[PDB]
């Protein structure tokens, strides 16, 4: 008896026998969508409504931030990456805007919650952040994120920032590895997620291995996340994890045993992207370990709804106009 919950994903743009059938199951507790789940708002659209018809209960997510990582495209207006927002006199809410904006078009095709914003930092040598950051410097970056968290809360959606602790200074042969003194971590990297612990509604770890600290990933540290992030940070929210089923991880194991330690680190819900079979792996273990989902987990429900007339509200408008004056939409 203990608290877990799995997001897994599909294959095609229509629900499959199996699809239908695996979901159905109590311990799936999210959803979540590719580039080759999209195809058309008005398809993911009825996407969403064919699942809620199964599961209403469900969580269904998706990867919508600015600039490269953006899966929604054919019908939806194009975002720029958060680091363009920076050089702004007005960026705070022009943040603000994105976010709000940002929310309320993936809230409109019936989505719950977006995985963003990014909280990692600008520094020189991490690849996978690039862009996809506000600036270098913490303090700032902070606050444009959290301006950003304000425009979605707005619209009613959850954030969850990524990726705990840090993966701006982390640089296929290992799971990459950010070997500084947690004193030197929390001065730099972390504040970003001190100053956002008591916002932020959620928060994805990264994959990556901090050696003073923990000999183990943060996705799967009891330190990271039961000792200084609930303890220490005071962060009262979802907990994700990284993906259970990740390509090139150093991981070893199947994905039952890593959505287990991912649980007893502190973890709420496991994520299994782009890998069926190891989906119901991970999906026997729990059953094995009769979980039942986190108390958390409800905040997460997006309060909008799916929507035809969203460009009807009057903020759309001035949200639209106020990005596009800075030259963002294009
Ligand atoms: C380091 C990185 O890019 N992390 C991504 C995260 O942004 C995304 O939300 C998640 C689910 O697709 O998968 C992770 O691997």
């Amino acid at each position: 008896h203990m608290q877990g919950s799995l997001m897994l994903d599909i294959g095609g743009t229509w629900l499959t026998a199996e699809d239908r059938q695996i979901l159905r199951h109590p311990e799936v507790g999210g959803l979540i969508i590719f580039a080759r789940n999209i195809e058309h708002p008005a398809q993911v659209r009825e996407l969403c409504a064919a699942i809620r018809a199964i599961r209403p209960d469900l969580l269904l997510a998706v990867d919508q931030e600015g600039g490269r990582v953006q899966r929604l495209r054919q019908g939806f207006v194009r975002l720029p990456a958060m680091r363009a927002i920076a050089d702004n006199p007005n960026a705070e809410e022009l943040a603000e805007h994105c976010g709000w904006l940002m929310a309320t078009e993936v809230q409109a095709v019936g989505l719950d919650l977006s995985f963003a914003p990014v909280l990692d930092l600008d520094h020189q040598r991490s690849a996978v952040v690039g862009s996809r950051a506000f600036e270098g410097d913490p303090e700032r970056a902070a606050l444009l994120a959290g301006a950003f968290i304000r425009g979605m809360h707005a619209a009613g959606m959850a954030a969850t920032g990524k990726h705990f602790p840090g993966h701006g200074w982390a640089e296929h042969v290992a799971i990459p590895e950010d070997a500084r003194s947690l004193e030197e971590i929390r001065r730099s990297d972390l504040v970003p997620f001190a100053r956002l612990a008591g916002q932020l509604d959620a928060l994805m770890p990264a994959h990556v291995i901090y050696p003073q600290v923990d000999p183990q990933p943060a996705g799967f540290s009891r330190r990271w996340l039961q000792e200084i992030l609930r303890g220490e940070l005071k962060f009262d929210g979802v907990i994700f994890s990284d993906d259970l089923s990740m390509a090139g991880a150093h991981v070893v194991g199947d994905a039952a045993s890593r959505i287990e330690a991912a649980l007893a680190a502190g973890c709420d819900m496991g994520l299994v992207c782009n890998d069926r079979a190891s989906a119901e792996l991970a999906l026997a273990a729990l059953q094995r370990l009769k979980v039942t989902p986190p108390s958390r987990l409800q905040r997460m429900r997006g309060k909008g709804y799916a929507n035809t007339d969203y460009r009807q509200q009057p903020r759309w408008l001035e949200a639209l106009s106020a990005l596009r004056a800075a030259q963002l939409i294009d």
